[PDB]
């Protein structure tokens, strides 16, 4: 049981009985002078969802959006979901009392979506990993799909 959290039964380690294990990533980069971004939810081997996000979108906000989308798609199911983002992890895990100065909308939407899955763990794993370990391949896969989605939309196809 977490405390000063939002969803009281949310955990940070893999639940034995999970139906789904997904990896999420936001990615942001500058191209043609402007900030571009995308978000994705994947397993080790398959892209469940990935989208380009509007110009200006920070990495932080892209990461909230990716994690929020995974929670929605897992509604009613038991989910282990990994993020490489300490900021999305904290936002999910720790309740903040101050009126949000940044990403107020994305944070509000992530917080509502926390309650969708039947059971949930949001786990933070390291990014940029070279392993064939499940997590390594999961996180790589999510990073690649999110960057790819953002790239394809900026280039226009």
């Amino acid at each position: 049981a977490e405390t000063h959290g939002t969803r009281p039964d949310l955990t940070d380690q893999p639940i034995p009985d999970a139906d789904y294990t997904w990896y999420t990533d936001g990615s942001s980069f500058l191209q043609e002078g402007q900030r571009r971004a995308g978000a994705a939810v994947t397993t080790e081997t398959e892209v469940i969802w990935a989208r380009a996000l509007p110009a200006g979108t920070s990495a932080q906000r892209a990461e909230l959006i990716a994690l929020t989308q995974a929670l929605k798609m897992a509604e009613g199911k038991k989910l282990n979901v990994y993020t490489d983002s300490r900021y999305a992890f904290a936002t999910a895990h720790v309740h903040s009392e101050g009126r949000e100065i940044k990403n107020k909308n994305e944070i509000l939407a992530l917080l509502k979506a926390l309650f969708l899955p039947k059971r949930l763990s949001i786990i933070h794993c390291p990014g940029h990993q070279k392993g064939n370990s499940a997590e390594a391949r999961g996180n790589r896969m999510a990073d690649q799909a999110a960057r790819e989605a953002a790239m394809k939309a900026v280039l226009e196809t």
